[PDB]
């Protein structure tokens, strides 16, 4: 059996008191991870090539994820069964090197490790013909699925609370990669078309976005013994909320009291990303991100986000180093024009199983410091029924309340382990 | 470690709209599976022979099952811990070749693959001396356990709602197999005696069936490079409801509102089955079932069921074929004499890791069509308290209601993977 | 992948009726296990040495525990994710042979197998530098964590129900082992200091113990081809309730109706233990325990406990024996001076994968008999709100009630499997 996975687990403390806390800018879709992760998360994969004849084989892959809080030993939990697929390589003679897979699978996902942000991920139940050689590049085709909690009505109601039927959304993905636009550089182009797929006779809210498009262009350039990727994405409507390739065309959401509400996503998103890792010499490695994300919605509740951070690693020994991370977020409310921001500065001493910034296991002993100043937050007081600004951006002191994290500081510290295998 | 299991996962669509739907005749205990399974189901076994000395060994087996809906990636769930037993082979000198096992285990279960119907399965916590050589055949002995949700009273009440104590049932199984009644044919005979096993001082409802018997005779005939099994079973009372070897002698059931009710099972069941798989030549494989099940209860709510289906596979290549399934169900209400029926016709193009109809992995791309016409359904409207016909067969339009699936059509299609390893 | 674990699963019956029951003296923190365990419990570990260079390696270990009731096959459950750590051996040059680990881990726990009682176990999320060679012995250092359900107030309230915030507790452990105080004998000394660690601005109840100490001294003496351990421990305050190395400094507990209550643990505990296993000749093995535990609390609700039992095994064959266990408990209420006691006498015929009393797998067929007489129990009638003696020791007939198990008998029997691998 093949055994693979990922896991991070550790123990931390808050400078001001109690267990370790993690810091994330309100409105930001990520946080700088080093010395800023507060769960024990783990995926345990058990796969196995079950049949091979010459060039042909059938591979079987699975994945069961756990995520506990790490405040005790016995921590019962509901594991997510995330993957169970079969990939058949070289089964179509006239489409050599290509795979046909079906099942629940993590499909070609793209992410930025240091902020743990996945920008292109349509994983889920699915099927596809992957890696067809089109000569100048490799062409792939997949259809995956997701489904929103409610959003549909068995009959046409004018009352939003009548749209509580789960609504399946379908994504149809087409990618064209490994095109060498230049020397050292490759270009991948992708098109995603998602749409809410209603049961016969069901209806979505009026004005529900219903569908959308995600367009991706990733350029990878080999550099300094590392790489640099430059991404540019553009989403439309129903693809703006999840913003990674998955569709939410119903536009209905529910509060903790099962009350439906209208998170209308018509609009568009523009994402421009640049990240990579470069080795500069023998004693330094460093990863970096820079991103600007603009979710512009028709309802005016979008956000304009900017992040920048670097993680320079200096190797003392082939298995010991000093890692340092510095991140900065700044999110502006579309509805209110206010701005939230934060800068995190972490310093760690680690031991890796390798001389890379990419080598895992890694055992870290760190200290983190964050200082923020948020001038707006979301109004989640009340009920989707009691409240009418429920789920909206609102100023920090709106109606004499407290919204956002405030303007403060904090420092934490602890030991952690991280490993993909 | 040994790694074994089973898994099926896929993505589907409904001709009329939304995700794939599955079709099963109301009153039928199964449905024709090809292109008609709507969950991601998976069992992951991890066993290991932990000790061996010459002829003697101790094998340790486990099984953890998951079953998600496959409408998203992250799907939290409560896995069933189904097996954790130890089998000791050849530990009793004067009973050579025999095993002594104890633990929770799937014990010698018999099923009909294409309708995924298990007709002889007493699996559960248990213990037994398996495979004793009696000369003309192999004799096995096991005792397993199950327990119904409520059914017992701490004191004698006249009120059914007082019977909410879980009631353990015990099965005592004896099988005599591998007897060669003829050439190419073997005969297995089995006797199952189950009984509700009450705590000291507890009482079961009046008229509760309390116990029962299941009698099995299976004849396997080697044929056409395949086999054909002919089964005949007869159950009595408390063994009629589950009808596979497990006992439910309390006769109390609960509605979703915790209301007790009386699902009295005194009566008997007669099952006559014939299924198998035969290869006819080099280009065809085909499995088939034919069954007639008659659950006749004292309360008149039993059913008389008939199924027939065939799954012919024609091999284009050693690893590619066209599978087709055709199934027909027809269940008649004992209480009302009405009839529900359906015919499913599926057509699929698959790729297997083998030239057999039994070879897995298998990746299918299918289209299914079902057309039904049900004239009765069960009355599950209301409450075990509000309703008095609660849980009874009732005509399709009873009291101006709608019971049963109606008289309709539908077609679906999608891609799926199936694999046992 | 490395595959390890533990598992026990079986089927039992109660002499007087229904499934097997287990017997434990009210007030005792354990019971004699042989033929007296009523769950299917299982830990499945999957680890793997992920990197090795010469003397250096990184080992990755995990653990997922299940515990079902074993009254049916399909038994859904919430598995506990208990371990996910990385151990780096020999990574610190000038501290050779030593390990640095971080993650959630079962750390050097001590237990008495036959009563399944862990007397020194601080496992949980943690980190440490283990096995430093101090010359005369090996010195280890670890910090682990636990957290109580509530116990903290966001503001100073006088009302106990205001202390519902989870309160993290930290343990700081230091051990000094493998010191050879004599020939055949080793000495381990340990010091544990635990303390509730409050969020900035939170408050614990008044008089909450807040912290404490656990002091351990274990002497292992090689004897009769076995060992004998003699333990002496002394806890203080917040370490008295769990009494194994974990801290509970808040002193607030909750009833099943979320009502807070005061389980004040100021006081101390004195534990004097002696257990071991010795082989006496070729045909006998025998394990034994003897313990006296005195939890003396300021609130007068502590207990004074005494246990003694032996498990002599006589080998008929290298793989078959007759095991017998005899245990006696006697707990006296601190609050009421009354006494509860019981004696269990079990007799089993087993088959092991070895000629040891320590060899597993093991398949047992047993019969157990217990006879008790309890003169006090805890008052758990009512509510933390309705009741005021809620959670207190109370006489068997207090206020005309029934508290304690009474004065009775019972016998059970069944087959079971046990295995660590
Ligand atoms: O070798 C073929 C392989 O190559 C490439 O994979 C590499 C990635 O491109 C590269 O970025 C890197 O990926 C790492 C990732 O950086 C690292 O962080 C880790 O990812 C973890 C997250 O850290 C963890 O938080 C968790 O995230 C969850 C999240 O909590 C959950 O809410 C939801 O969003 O799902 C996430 C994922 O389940 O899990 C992820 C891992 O699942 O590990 C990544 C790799 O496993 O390194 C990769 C090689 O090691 C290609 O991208 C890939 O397609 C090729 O197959
Ligand atoms: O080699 C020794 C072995 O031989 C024989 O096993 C073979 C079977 O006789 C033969 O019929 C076939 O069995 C397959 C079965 O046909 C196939 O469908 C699959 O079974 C799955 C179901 O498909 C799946 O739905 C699921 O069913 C659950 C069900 O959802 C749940 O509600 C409840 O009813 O439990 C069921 C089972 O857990 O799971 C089953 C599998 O557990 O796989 C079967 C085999 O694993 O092929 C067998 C050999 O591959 C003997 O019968 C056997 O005793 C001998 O040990
Ligand atoms: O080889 C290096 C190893 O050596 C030593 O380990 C040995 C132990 O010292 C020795 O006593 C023995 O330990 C056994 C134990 O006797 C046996 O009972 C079993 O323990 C099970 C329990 O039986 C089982 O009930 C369960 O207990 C749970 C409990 O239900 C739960 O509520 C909570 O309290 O956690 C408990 C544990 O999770 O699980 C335990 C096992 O986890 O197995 C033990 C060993 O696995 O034999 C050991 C060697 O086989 C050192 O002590 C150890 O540090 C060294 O690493
Ligand atoms: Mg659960």
């Amino acid at each position: 059996v093949d055994f693979h996975g990922y896991a991070r687990s550790g123990i931390g403390w808050t400078g001001s008191g109690g267990e370790q806390q993690c810091f994330q800018t309100t409105g930001a879709q990520s946080k700088y991870r080093l010395g800023n992760e507060c769960e024990t998360y783990a995926e345990l994969k058990l796969g196995q090539e079950v049949w091979k004849e010459g060039d042909k084989s059938f591979y079987f892959d699975t994945n069961v994820a756990y995520s506990v809080a790490q405040q005790n030993d016995w921590e019962a939990t509901d594991p997510a069964f995330r993957e169970a697929n079969v990939q058949g390589k070289n089964l179509i003679e006239w489409l050599p090197g290509s795979t046909i897979w079906a099942g629940k699978r993590f499909y070609q996902r793209h992410d930025v490790h240091m902020i743990d942000f996945y920008y292109w991920d349509i994983s889920g139940p699915g099927a596809g013909l992957e890696n067809i050689d089109v000569g100048f590049g490799k062409l792939s085709l997949a259809a995956t699925r997701s489904s929103e909690a409610g959003g549909s009505s068995s009959f046409a109601s004018n009352n939003i609370y009548d749209y509580t039927n789960e609504t399946a959304n379908d994504v149809f993905d087409v990618r064209l990669a490994q095109m060498e636009i230049n020397p050292g550089g490759t270009l991948e182009l992708g098109v995603d078309y998602g749409r809410a797929n209603l049961r016969d006779n069901y209806r979505l809210v009026d004005g529900a976005s219903k569908d959308g498009w995600l367009f991706t262009a990733e350029h990878t350039q080999s550099v300094l013994k590392g790489f640099n990727k430059f991404v540019v994405q553009y989403a439309t409507d129903s693809m703006t909320s999840q913003g990674k390739g998955l569709s939410q065309g119903s536009g209905v959401a529910f509060d903790n009291e099962k009350f439906a509400y209208n998170i209308n996503n018509n609009g568009h998103m523009l994402r421009i990303l640049d990240h990579g890792a470069i080795s500069m010499g023998d004693n330094w490695d460093m990863m970096y991100v820079g991103m600007y994300q603009d979710i512009n919605w028709d309802n005016d509740n979008g956000t304009k986000w900017w992040t920048v951070g670097i993680r320079p690693m200096y190797k003392w020994t082939p298995i010991m180093s000093t890692v340092m991370e510095i991140g900065y977020d700044n999110v502006e409310s579309q509805r209110t024009g206010d701005k939230n921001n934060q800068y995190k500065i972490t310093l760690a001493q680690q031991w890796q199983a390798g001389d890379s910034i990419w080598s895992r296991p890694a055992i870290r002993v760190f200290a983190t410091y964050a200082k923020w100043d948020e001038k707006w937050g979301y109004d989640y007081t009340g009920n989707a029924d009691n409240n009418a600004n429920f789920g909206k951006a609102v100023p920090a002191d709106f109606n004499g309340g407290s919204f956002g994290r405030g303007d403060s500081d904090e420092w934490t510290f602890g030991a952690q382990m991280e490993i993909w295998w």
